[PDB]
């Protein structure tokens, strides 16, 4: 039993910024601004994102 909740908060300014720029989006603004953005994108497009350098083996 673990308290698992969704949201792009745990992430870090660097991480969030990385993704945004990755999809071709401006990484300008404060943490909040960035967070809200990702949330809006996924909601609109409908493509959930996953933390970087996560699910991988090598």
């Amino acid at each position: 039993g673990s308290s698992g909740s969704s949201g792009y908060g745990a992430w870090a300014a660097q991480e969030l910024q990385a993704k945004l720029a990755e999809i071709g989006a401006p990484i300008q603004g404060n943490r909040e601004e960035l967070v809200e953005r990702l949330q809006s994108y996924t909601r609109q497009t409908g493509i959930v994102l996953n933390r970087p350098s996560g699910p991988s083996s090598g």
